[PDB]
Formats: C-alpha cells, structure tokens, sequence
C-alpha cells in the first residue's frame, strides 16, 4: 500500500507510486524522473494517464513500452490544467528529464515536491519567485552536514585534465567510464570531447542515450567499440578483474586503463580535497573514484529551503528510522529559527 508522502491532498494525484498497484481514488500518476526506485512497477500492461516530462515520456515508450494513449508529456515552465487542477512542472537539476511538480490546489494551498533535485541559486528565480509555498516535499538525501562535495564543474575539470594528461603520455591508453542509470553524462562526454573521440557503448545503453535530447548526439555517440577511446561500461564491472578483462577484448590496441567511477558521497571527502584525489592502481590500470552528484549537498539544501520557507516540510529520503526523522526535524527548526520564518 502507497505511503502519505507520496500521495496529493485533495486531488487525484500520487506522485513516484507504481509499485502498489491500483491506488485507490488516484486518476493520474506523476513521474519525477526515470530512475529504477521512482518508476518500480510500470510496464506495458500499465493502463492509467503517466504525466512526466517530454524526456521522461520518450524513455516509458522506448525502454518500458508504455503505450503511448496513456503517456502525457508536459512542457517545463508552463502553466497546464490537469483534471481541473493547476501544475507546472521545473527543472530538478537531477538526471535528464527530472521535474520538480507545483501544484495549485483547488483550496488555495500552494504545494511543491521537489523528487530528487540538486538545489541551485538559479531556482530562486525561476516561476517559484511569484508566490508562497505552504507544504515541500524534499529531497533529504544528504540532509547532514557531513554530506559535503564540490561543484559539478570542479570534479569535471579535474576529470578532463587527469585524462588528457594520461593519454597524451600515452596514447595507447583507453579511458573507461562506468554507468548504472541515467545521469551524470557530462563526465563521459566531456573527457571524450577533450580526447577528439566518440564514446563507446552497449547497443541497449545508445539506445537509452537516443531517448535524451542532447543536442547533436549523433557526433558524441556510437555503437562502434573499436573506433572509439572512451568507452562505457557497467558501474559493476569497474574493478581490476573486469577491467582486465575488458582489455583482453580490445585485441592490442590498448596497454594501459585508466577509469572513472562517478558516485555519490564517500567518507574520503570528509578529509580530501578534489585536487587531492589519487587512484587505486594494479599494474597498468587505475581507478578513480570522483564525487560528482545530483543531489543537493547540505549546505545547498539549507539555502534553498531558507530561501523558500515552507510552512511545513515533508521528507521524501531517509525516512525508514526514528533516529533519521529526529535528526532531520532538528535541522529544519534550526533553519527556521536561523532565518525566522
Ligand atoms: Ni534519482
């Protein structure tokens, strides 16, 4: 059965809910974003109205086979009337195609549900300047702050340098990136643009990648293992016998690996800094692992909730033990007196 937080009151609406079967009073289904622990439940035998973003809409029918009478994509930053009610839905700065939803209740109630987001300064202006917000439902992931990382720009630089330099010493190296999901392409994309290569992958990870809308993805992409030196693999196989074994496979174009394994955050970032970053190393291959992530850092969290100041705040993650759901309610009566709202 479909818990609180993830249903609207006094709608029709549940948000992020196919894996309880038919929700009882819900006539429409929203969708953040197409990550596997958002969308569990939905297939081809699916036969209610999915409002999601165009993004989001192009992955249901091409991944999971929605059929396309019950996909309903809707334009970011649009004002759009959904069984009588008011939505519009915002660019979460998550993976490709992720939402935040703003609904306009009948009753005069303003609510906001961020799904998974990474807060931004650049939100404070978008169309959540106009007006109040009484209830957010947030994306609490990192809601501690230990939970520091650096910018998105900061871990890519160190990525196309720590690449670039490599190859250029040696330029029979192969440069490889793991993935488990959408998200995070710029890491890929911008180590194989330094490189003047395309980047290599599985036919069912180009298909994924066909469904984005990144401008010119044709020049970017391909199938075509062999003439490419950035390659993609499966997050599972970025360890040195699954890298080993790729490299046997490459047919001695290649002797030397070097890869990424983009996370979350890691207890190494209580105590490094991103220049500082070294690999683990066996032989003629090295892994780094680097801190690049789609969810609000602490830090980032605590301003955007200051600046929007909700009336009531509901968490969406880490809410399964007493002790997360205490720590968490400290913070937020902590920001509140801070800030006075
Ligand atoms: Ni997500």
């Amino acid at each position: 059965t479909c818990p609180f937080y993830k249903k609207i009151p006094g709608t029709g609406f549940t948000v992020d809910a196919f894996q309880y079967g038919v929700v009882e009073g819900c006539t429409a289904y929203f969708l953040t974003h197409f990550h596997s622990d958002h969308y569990a439940g939905l297939s081809k035998h699916f036969t209610f109205p999915v409002y999601c973003s165009e993004i989001t809409g192009n992955l249901l029918k091409n991944k999971l086979h929605v059929q396309e009478q019950y996909i309903h994509p809707l334009p970011l930053d649009t004002e759009c009337i959904v069984n009588g009610v008011k939505v519009v839905l915002l660019d979460a700065n998550h993976c490709p195609g992720a939402v935040m939803i703003l609904f306009y209740l009948p009753n005069g109630t303003v609510i906001l549900h961020t799904g998974d987001f990474r807060a931004d300064p650049s939100m404070e202006r978008s169309l959540l300047a106009d007006q109040k917000v009484h209830m957010l439902y947030l994306d609490t992931t990192y809601c501690s702050p230990e939970y520091t990382f650096p910018s998105q720009q900061e871990v890519i630089r160190f990525a196309i340098n720590t690449a670039f330099e490599a190859v250029t010493l040696n330029p029979h190296a192969l440069v490889v990136c793991g993935t488990y999901s959408i998200g995070k392409e710029k890491v890929f994309l911008a180590i194989a643009d330094v490189l003047g290569s395309k980047v290599g992958m599985s036919q069912e990870k180009y298909k994924t990648l066909q469904c984005l809308n990144i401008p010119e993805i044709n020049s970017l992409i391909t199938t075509d293992m062999c003439s490419s030196l950035v390659h993609l693999l499966p997050m599972m196989q970025i360890n040195f016998k699954g890298l080993q074994s790729h490299l046997k496979k490459c047919g001695g174009k290649y002797n030397q690996i070097l890869a990424f394994r983009p996370t979350g955050w890691t207890h190494s970032n209580k105590f490094t800094r991103i220049a500082d970053v070294i690999p683990q190393t066996k032989g003629n291959i090295s892994i780094y692992g680097i801190p690049y992530s789609e969810h609000s850092s602490y830090l980032e969290m605590k301003r955007f909730v200051q600046w929007l100041k909700p009336q009531k705040i509901i968490p969406t993650v880490n809410v399964g033990t007493w002790k997360s759901r205490s720590t968490m309610e400290k913070y937020f009566r902590e920001w509140k007196l801070e800030a006075g709202y």
